[PDB]
DNA sequence: CATTAGA
DNA sequence: TCTAATG
């Protein structure tokens, strides 16, 4: 957690640049087990002969532990940090829609910049370009304040268009979080679970409401379980507009939502540890659903849910508020 | 780890 | 159809 951190970090700037600037999966992949284990390691690492004596770590790795160790840095390491090709890529991948293999694709053309990125928006396809616009206010985090804004409105047409609508504002907000990168909204109906054979409309009449409203601005990606789009606050009565943000929205099954809604509501461990102690409590939680386990093995059989509680009483645990599902 | 675009 | 990008 920290005696191991120069290594660990260094370790991951290594191998974050293999994928990107490189193809390397592989040399990426090495050096991620590496950073892992090295990771879990209780004491210091000495020397790379020290940590050699690990799984996943190579004379090719160890050596470069020794290099961090002996001098306080790393010359691969210096020289990819100056690298302008790679720096080139790392840049062009914080536009939404882009991803490593256009990055190299762009950069290769020659677009490495921002302006760049303009002067040809031709070459960019409508989820780039919508990036390339709000590449600004995309960037900007989602004060709570705003938050409340916005979900407020949300649950609105939501229940204007249909009261037997169940939204709900997952994450870090949901969460408590004094701000979010985005919002994350839940849905789902009684007309639509498992097997009753969807109502795609289901989500699109939404979509529309929201936007017949203004709410929704642009559209990323739009299919018949999952919205992806930017949104926006009125701007007041002027002096000051709302900044570009991204939602979004996604229909789900009754039948699997709390779970799911449990789920993306996280935190990251908490889920994790909530999970562990489900496989203890004779159980089996994911995203969708929960089966009690059946010694055999495994077993099937998914435990019916009416509320994050249900999940709860099932692994005889202590309701958690979403306050606290910190971890 | 599954849904969407796009080509 | 595949492959990329999101989450
Ligand atoms: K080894
Ligand atoms: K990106």
């Amino acid at each position: 957690e920290t005696l191991n951190g120069g290594i660990t970090d260094m370790l991951t700037e290594l191998a974050n640049f293999e994928k990107n600037v490189s193809q390397a999966i592989h040399k990426y992949n090495a050096y991620r087990k590496a950073a892992s284990v090295i990771a879990k390691y209780p004491h210091k690492i000495k020397s790379g002969a020290e940590a050699k004596k690990l799984p996943g770590v190579g004379t090719k790795i160890a050596e470069k532990i020794d290099e961090f160790l002996a001098t306080g840095k790393l010359r691969k390491l210096e020289k990819i940090r100056q690298d302008d090709t790679s720096s080139s890529i790392n840049f062009l991948t914080r536009v939404s829609g882009i991803g490593p293999s256009a990055a190299r694709k762009f950069v290769d053309e020659g677009i490495k910049t921002l302006e760049d990125l303009r002067k040809n928006e031709d070459k960019l396809n409508h989820h780039q370009r919508i990036g390339l616009k709000y590449f600004g206010d995309f960037e900007k985090r989602i004060p709570r304040e705003e938050m409340l804004q916005m979900q407020d409105i949300v649950l609105n047409e939501v229940k204007k268009v249909d009261s037997e609508y169940i939204a709900t504002v997952c994450g870090s907000f949901r969460r408590g979080a004094e701000s979010s990168g985005d919002m994350d909204v839940l849905l789902t109906h009684p007309s639509f679970t498992s097997e009753s054979t969807k109502q795609p409309k289901l989500l699109h009449q939404v979509v529309e409401q929201l936007q017949k409203v203004h709410f929704i601005t642009d559209t990323l990606s739009k299919g018949e379980t999952k919205f992806m789009g930017v949104c926006q606050l009125p701007s007041k009565n002027d002096e000051k507009e709302y900044p570009h943000r991204r939602i979004d929205i996604r229909l789900i099954p009754k039948d699997q939502y709390y779970c799911g809604v449990l789920y993306f509501t996280g935190s990251d461990i908490f889920n994790k540890n909530m999970r562990a102690h489900a496989l203890e409590k004779g159980f089996t939680i994911n995203e969708y659903t929960i089966r009690p386990l059946g010694v055999t093995g495994v077993a099937g059989e998914p435990l019916p849910v009416d509320s994050e509680k249900d999940i709860f009483d099932y692994i005889q645990w202590k309701y958690r508020e979403p306050k606290d599902r910190s971890e």
